[PDB]
Parts: C-alpha cells; sequence; structure tokens
C-alpha cells in the first residue's frame, strides 16, 4: 500500500531540511518536488515514501551492458513505483518508462561566472581558453552527443575529449567549478537549475544567451503502470489550478537573494 | 488507409496558399501545422487528408446537451483520426481524447493596440474604459470561467456579462476588433498567436505583460487509438532533432515585418 517514490537530491527540487539528521522518513526533505509529490499523492490518494536514488543519477543506458542507471533504472527494474524529480522527457526514456504531461518547461542553458566574455554557445564553440562541460548521465550530455547541429557538434567534439574531464557527477560540482575557476569554466545545465543558482548567494553566476532547446520535466512511472493515468490527470489539475506556478515562485523567486 | 486529419484555419498554423482556389486536397494549405502533419505522417508512415473542421471551433462541451463541438468533437464522434492544430492540452479534454507530449509552449497573453495604457491583467481588471474579450469555445475562455484567482475572477465577471458581446467567433475577429477600436478593446489570446500578429503588418499591435499561465499544444487522437503511441514518439523525435524549432522560426520570425 505504500508506494516508493524515487527522487534525487537537486536544489531546489529536493533538499535536506536544516535539521534533517533529527528527522525521519519524508520529513527529512523539502523543496519543489517534495511539495509536488505531496500534492500528487493527495489527488491520487496514495501513501508514499520518498527514496533518494542510490547512485545519485537521473538515468542513462550503458551502451555495453544495456543496463539503465539512476531514477530511470529504479523504475525499469521495478524498485520504485513513481519518480517525482526534474526528470527530462526524452524519446529514449519514453521507450522504456511512461511520463506525465510536463509539470515544468526548460531548456539547456549556459552558466558563467559574472564577467566571463561569453554570450552564446557559438562564443564557447569558437575558442579554447574557457573550458566548458555538463552533468554526466543526464539529458544535457545526450543532447550534445546526439546533435547534428554544427555548433553543438563542435562542442561535443571538444567536451568528449577534454582533459581533465569536463563531465561532473552532480550539478553542484559543476556550479562549484564555475565559481572556483575565475571565469575559465562555463557549465551547460538546464535553465531551471541555472535560474535558481543565479538567485542564490554569492550571486556570482548568471545565465547567458537564450536556451538551446525547449522541453519539459514529467512525473515518471514504469511502462504500463496503472498509476500513470491518475498521475497525469493530477499534474494537469495542479497546472490548471495555478499550483505549479505557486510552487515555482515559492522555491525560486520568493527567497531570491540577488 | 487514408486517415483523416482534422485541423482549423488559424494563422500561421494552417492558412490558404495564395492560389488555393486552383489547388486541390492537402495542396490548398500551408503553415506550421501543415508542415508538422507532413513530418509526423512521414515518421508514422501513414497517408492522410487534411480536413478543416466544419464549425471552425477548437472544442468545448455544451453543458446542456453534453455534445463536444469543434476538432475535439470530430475525434470523440469518430469523424477524424488525428487533430494536428494549436489545440491546448487541458484536463477536461484529456478525459475524452489522448494528446501527444506538447510540440509548442504557450500561455494566455494580452494583445493591445500600440499605445493603450494597459500593462497587465490587473490593469484591465480595475478599469472599464477599455473593453476586453476572448475567443469562444476554446481553452482561454475556459481558463477565465474556471479561475479561482481574484483578478481573473473579476475579469470573468465582466466578460460574461459584457454588452455587446466580447467573445469572438475567430481569433482574426478579435484582432480586427483590437485594430479598429482606437485603443478601447484588448484581446486575451495565446502568446503564440499574439507574437505572430505582432510581427505582421500593419504592426499596430503588441503583446503586453507576462503570460497568465504556462501550457502546451499537443497532437490529439481519439481515446485509446493505436496511432497515439507512434505519434507521440514522432513528436519527441521532431523535438530532439530541432525540427519544431526550425518550423517555429520559419512561420513566425523568418518572415517578420515589424
Ligand atoms: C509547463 O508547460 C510545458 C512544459 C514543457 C513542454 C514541452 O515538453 N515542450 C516540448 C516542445 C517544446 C516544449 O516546451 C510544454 C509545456
Ligand atoms: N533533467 C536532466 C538532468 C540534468 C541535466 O542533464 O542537465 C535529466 O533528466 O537527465
Ligand atoms: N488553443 C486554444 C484556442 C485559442 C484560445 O482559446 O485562445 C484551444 O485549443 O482551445
Ligand atoms: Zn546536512
Ligand atoms: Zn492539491
Ligand atoms: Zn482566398
Ligand atoms: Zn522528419
Amino acid at each position: 500500500r505504500t508506494i516508493v517514490v524515487t527522487t534525487i537530491l537537486e536544489s531546489p527540487y529536493v533538499m535536506y531540511k536544516k535539521n534533517h539528521e533529527q528527522l525521519e522518513g519524508n520529513e527529512r526533505y523539502e523543496g519543489y518536488c517534495v511539495d509536488l509529490a505531496y500534492e500528487i499523492a493527495k489527488h491520487v490518494r496514495i501513501k508514499y515514501k520518498l527514496s533518494i536514488v542510490g547512485d545519485g543519477k537521473y538515468g542513462a543506458r550503458d551502451p555495453e551492458t544495456k543496463i539503465w542507471n539512476g531514477m530511470v533504472g529504479e523504475l525499469v527494474y521495478g524498485r520504485a513505483d513513481i519518480a517525482v524529480a526534474p526528470l527530462t522527457i526524452t524519446l529514449v526514456r519514453e521507450e522504456v518508462i511512461d511520463f506525465s504531461k510536463p509539470f515544468m518547461s526548460l531548456g539547456i542553458s549556459i552558466m558563467i561566472k559574472k564577467g566571463t566574455p561569453i554570450e552564446s554557445a557559438e562564443d564557447l564553440a569558437k575558442q579554447t581558453e574557457i573550458a566548458y562541460g555538463t552533468l554526466d548521465s543526464g539529458s544535457t550530455k545526450e543532447f550534445f552527443r546526439r546533435s547534428k547541429i554544427a555548433v553543438y557538434e563542435k562542442m561535443w567534439s571538444y567536451m568528449k575529449s577534454a582533459e581533465p574531464s569536463v563531465f561532473t557527477k552532480t550539478t553542484a560540482d559543476g556550479v562549484a567549478r564555475v565559481r572556483k575557476s575565475k571565469g575559465k569554466f562555463a557549465f551547460l545545465l538546464e535553465s531551471t537549475m541555472n535560474e535558481y543558482i543565479e538567485q542564490r548567494k554569492p550571486c556570482d553566476t548568471m545565465k547567458v544567451g537564450g536556451n538551446l532547446d525547449s522541453k519539459g520535466y514529467g512525473v515518471a512511472t514504469p511502462k504500463g503502470s496503472a498509476l500513470g493515468t491518475p498521475v497525469n490527470l493530477a499534474v494537469l489539475k495542479l497546472s490548471e489550478q495555478g499550483i505549479l506556478d505557486k510552487l515555482k515562485n515559492k522555491w525560486w523567486y520568493d527567497k531570491g537573494e540577488c
């Protein structure tokens, strides 16, 4: 009767509460996806337990073993019933799991330390002084690997061979590298994460240029799961009631520091 | 073997070609949804015929007879196999038809004649000199009818009782009323239509303020249709290949006149 909700520690979607080490179960966490899971479970009338994905990854398929990792693998292998996380709806994932209609819009974007002389992907592509990278095992890395657009093909050729590695294990590690690199590293990440970090102390980063694509996050369920339909209607209802909007303002802008 | 694709004459999604009266069948039409239908049919490997919906409506359910009109009714009553049109994904529609993941993002927006002293919905709500309305039988009208947000509730109370009527039979009729009214009528319509008109001669309108909501258009199929799955993957593929982007630029901005 208690369903397992896989999710990932990524600010401001799921974060440890201030005193989390004194708390237990769902009470350990807060953020946009913690609130979304609560609202969804309320409408679908299920009890649930949040479970941070062990490997800390969104989900990709190993080309060798063909095994899915991350939250996607938790659904595929039957270890979680739903994922409520900033999980990008992509074709390769839709082949193996189901997604709700999207609860948030986003695009890939460029994060720079303020003052870096870069305004566009073209600007990064044509130079070599400023290194740049992306998160491992997620949809941004796959966007670059799969693109047939000249500028992004050039960026992928550079990142794939860069030494030392430009692929980070977590978003926070990429942000930290931008902040510590005196303008010499830029990070490619989703506009939602980029806009959140831009509003947080020390206010030394910014999003530059427009987004490189336009896509959405959805709530995911194992393929053919009976929960898929009610979850989808719940997301649509929350959207129409203005709740998704209220949550975005709560977690991004209400508390902005910059 | 030839499937019926319902659609609607709405610029720049489907428009008559210059010499349409000398042409037949699918060749009569051009625009973003004509291109999208072609790309989808190519991936799903179907032959198809475009059919402009007879009543010229998107789709709503009559509260009395309970009958669906517009493109939604064509799918519900079995007269069309797919709708490829700027058809908004909504909860009440998802209860009776299926939708692909969204091919375009949009929100409700305000269209004014340039120079009108209005910058926000709040600005319209608190005054009465400038009338304002929306399209009949679509999702924008339903947004206002259903909102529990104070400002939009006030706008709905005004529009519902306005005399003469502020609800238009087509988008073009609303645009024409804005243009002819010397600043005394504003039109509530989707950001996509608003941004297209803003780029067309006589360049006398503009979008003002941010969008009131955030939602998407999807390709629709009758509930439980076998075409639903392949169409959805086709839309995701076109999105990832940058084709939806290319089409948006082709139909909105490439030809901009303002
Ligand atoms: C919050 O509303 C939305 C979030 C995401 C999406 C989406 O998935 N897509 C696909 C193509 C372009 C785009 O934005 C559409 C609407
Ligand atoms: N949302 C992405 C993770 C972040 C990224 O790849 O930039 C995914 O679902 O894979
Ligand atoms: N896209 C809308 C029509 C336009 C509007 O209502 O503003 C619909 O699907 O109903
Ligand atoms: Zn701690
Ligand atoms: Zn609720
Ligand atoms: Zn004509
Ligand atoms: Zn194609």
